[PDB]
């Protein structure tokens, strides 16, 4: 039956892995329950922020300060947006281990995500003083509204980059983060003057109110009011989109192709010797030497890029990145001397994704180790005016210089998958000419999934005035379960090499104790690259 | 019709024999009301224990004193764990006497079991001093989760070796065990050192964190949600055994076979006279005499075996089983001396489990008494080097070994079925080599019936905080009602002799009034072993 | 393909105990529970026997 006290769905969070030949289908099944309460206010608001944290006030540090910059002017809504996109959302450490030991790629093929078992209820002190009495009782006419926006007409949010989505341990209470997007802001800082140098001012600062755009929720999508005893369905979604690849690369450009020509050691740990004369496709107009350095190519792994840009927008400063590679071969490492140079990231996180202890947030700043073949560093790199069989002067040769090295002929790869924390797919922007490929997502989606909207329908007392003035409300709080399914299909890996592979595992950093629970049930979930294993590039 | 004030079951607990040629079928029904109430906390926890009481802190009784180890390490879930395993839920006193008296053995045959009449509420404390007010009042949406777990990938809990199950009483009220399990670990203390005799030392004693497993509940296995409308359904599970015999043997290896030949008594009171001249296969090489305790057999009743053995292990020291019999034969009492050395064992159990007052616990050492047949106890045998005619000299005779003569020959015989509180079933380990028999449960299974958890969903407070430090939930229990029915089938038992048994009555520690309620309503369910009848082995 | 770890005491339900309070105590074995044990023996009732 159906009604106030019947329970309008189950509890399913378990992956399957489905082999057949040359094909691996992982089906991920997630269910949370999630900590709902009555928004802030009900209406809609449009405000500026302050610049943020050591932002400078002053020219002391010379504008080089100015980085800190978070100033932007958004609108903030009653609605909540919960998202599933993150790995630690739909894989355990174990599975997402099966999948990147088993598959060479993968990508996502279809989802669907349903809200059911819907409670709401009201808080009621009458305490009248010290040693003070609550009442939690139900509600049973009273509304959930949810809005899932399936042709994108609201700005899209839902990007993980800050990392609020629903909670990645299956049995533990999740919340929400309030949606809001950016409104038009001119924020213009000028660190390079004329007249002035070694300064820094604003140009134009403050909200373009001409042409500002306000989109409610209301006015675009159709919204369901739910009681307890109704269910909500998405419906089924579909990507469209590519594979990502599974195994890191570790060939750079003289790792590839048809190697130098040498003579063989005659005896133990003897090395071979190049042979001098050779036939070969030398760049220039060089015979001597004829080195691997120096000989043609079809393609260029790799490029170099001014890092780190700060490009300083309309919106404020940004980081443009370049390419994602491993600073382990100039002698990086996590301890001691860190060198940030690969398009390196960090994440923060809290208990409610992957941390150990509540109350404070944890750092993992992912160095891109496995990746050393694309490792194009510009400080490093030089260029001469002529290649040929002299050595250039000083003069014709310059060392110091960052430029782009972009070009028809570069090949290059990107971050891929990382767990838990990395945002499993992405929206691209529509502009006449989309992005190549993605910096942080594997998945760049034209279509993504729906957004899905959240809120408690407002509760008022008998005082509402409609004047504007008084309009009480009786707080309410509710909480209901999220089930969603996602579907993953990719080309199951077999062995390549003869010797054994080293199978992924767990990072130094950490160890495996303080994966499980503790003693008061604190653990932590562990990082793993999407891509563990190595192979051949060309 | 089904919601809020409509009933989902209804109570049967009630035994039924159907008797055809030769065929017996018990059909038990069994109906319990279970009392459950929120977990102690909604989060997995993983902790060593201390040693435990009476453990030694000195080396004042030099080693004999660490039997007394308890030391572990779990994994504490926040489910409770039902199961029926044990013969006093499904039968009652009567019942087992009808089945132990009218049958030679039985084997179970199917098993099904209900979850319904589902209660959930809330206490809520508005006393607010001296003379304090509480409340029960429904939580019409709240919800029980119930897992299954039928293809057994959860650790095995449920062995009823601590006697936690449901109640054997019908009409009282049950409350079940938590649900944990074991988690790696070395205990390892040295009773036998080469340098500093009389000493007991641990050598390797912790947690082993590298391969550690845990398993939640949530990954493995489908939860399913109900609210106080909606009912729970098992599915129907098979069992496949063999039936186990219902009669105890009293034949030794001197009670089978052809007697010797002697000449029979001409008086009253007389006793007859071995012929000392037979035709006779003898062990060794000897004719004289040609006794009954040489001769040849081609199996032997019953084996030696160090006893009580104390196997150090890398979980701790154990107890390995030796083979059940009677100590009766060589003096043994329950009162006056009391000989443990037949594999005896005792209950410990409480109020809930067939015991007369509440608040302490009864013991029950049953030695098994009624087989004598199979009695082997190692102090008492002994072994000669040469068998002839020649009585061996002081040298080449040894009394007072201990060792282990199962063999190839060997015929043995099992516990049986233990009422009260014996567990019925029993689980298989996976191992290349499979255990032979069993040495308490009387039936081994390689797929025992599913464990089945059942949980309260937490209801939190308005306050979660999505931090991790502030998670407040209203306190919450609740009640529902178990069914289960459990069918045996076996083989009619009929007189096989001229003179009466002696049927199955009440053991001499027991007598009629304390079976049966009190003024006050206190009983206790008397002891039956599951053979109290002899038959005769080969 | 798979070796076992467990031995006869890490095998069956486990003794029952007290959980720790805080982090890195250990729990409490309970004196008196329900158990079978081996011999004439409740006291004291261990996973041992």
């Amino acid at each position: 039956g159906s009604g106030v006290g019947h329970s309008t769905g189950d509890y399913n969070n378990r992956t399957e892995f489905i082999y057949h030949g040359d094909e691996v289908t992982i089906i991920c099944h997630s269910t949370r329950l999630v900590h709902i309460n009555m928004s802030d206010r009900e209406d809609y608001i449009i405000y500026e922020t302050d610049r943020g944290p050591l932002f400078p006030t002053t020219q002391d540090l010379q504008g080089r300060d100015t980085l800190n910059d978070s100033y932007h002017a958004k609108v903030e809504t009653p609605w909540k947006l919960l998202h599933a996109n993150s790995w630690g959302c739909w894989f355990s450490p174990a599975d997402f281990q099966q999948m990147i030991t088993t598959c060479r790629d993968i990508a996502p093929i279809q989802m669907h995500q349903k809200i059911e078992n819907i409670v709401i209820k009201t808080v009621s002190k009458t305490g009248t003083g010290e040693t003070e009495t609550t009442n939690y009782n139900n509600d049973l006419t009273a509304l959930l509204q949810i809005a899932q926006d399936n042709s994108n007409l609201l700005p899209w949010a839902a990007d993980n980059f800050y990392i609020d989505s629903v909670g990645y341990v299956p049995w533990r209470a999740c919340k929400l983060p309030t949606y809001c997007y950016h409104v038009d802001t001119w924020n213009t800082i000028d660190i390079n003057q004329a007249d002035t140098p070694n300064q820094w001012r604003e140009i134009k600062k403050g909200i373009q109110w001409d042409n500002i755009q306000f989109t409610p929720l209301e006015t675009m999508i159709n919204i369901d009011l739910l009681r307890t005893g109704d269910a909500w369905q998405s419906g089924n979604y579909t990507f469209h989109t590519k594979p990502t690849n599974l195994a890191y690369h570790w060939q750079s450009q003289r790792h590839t192709g048809s190697c130098h020509p040498t003579v063989a050691p005659l005896v133990e740990r003897g090395q071979g010797t190049n042979i001098q004369s050779v036939n070969c496709w030398q760049w220039g107009d060089r015979n001597n030497p004829s080195s691997a350095s120096t000989r043609v190519s079809n393609i260029h792994i790799g490029y170099s890029f001014p890092e780190w840009q700060i490009h300083y927008s309309t919106g404020g400063p940004v980081i443009n990145p370049g390419s994602a590679f491993s600073q382990a071969p100039w002698g990086s490492t996590t301890e001691g001397t860190r060198l940030t140079q690969g398009a390196s990231e960090k994440a923060i996180y809290d208990w409610s994704h992957g941390d150990d202890q509540p109350g404070a947030r944890e750092t993992w700043w992912q160095n891109n180790q496995h990746a050393t073949g694309q490792t194009d560093w510009a400080p490093k790199n030089a260029h001469t005016s002529e290649l040929n069989n002299n050595v250039p002067a000083a003069t014709h040769f310059w060392k110091n210089s960052y430029h782009n090295t972009f070009s028809p002929f570069t090949a290059v790869d990107d971050h891929g998958p990382q767990y838990p924390w990395g945002a499993i797919w992405g929206k691209y922007p529509d502009t006449t000419h989309k992005p190549m490929m993605s910096a942080h997502a594997p998945f760049l989606l034209h279509g993504p999934p729906g957004q899905l909207f959240v809120k408690l329908a407002p509760n008022y007392t008998d005082t509402l005035d409609n004047g504007g003035i008084t309009h009480p409300r009786i707080v309410t709080y509710g909480t209901f379960w999220w089930s969603g399914k996602l579907v993953f299909k990719g080309k199951l890996r077999t062995p390549r090499q003869w010797n054994t592979y080293n199978l992924p595992s767990l990072d130094k950093r950490e160890t495996m104790k303080n994966t499980v629970p503790n003693e008061v049930g604190h653990f932590e979930l562990p990082y793993m690259p999407g891509r563990c294993l190595p192979n051949y590039t060309l």
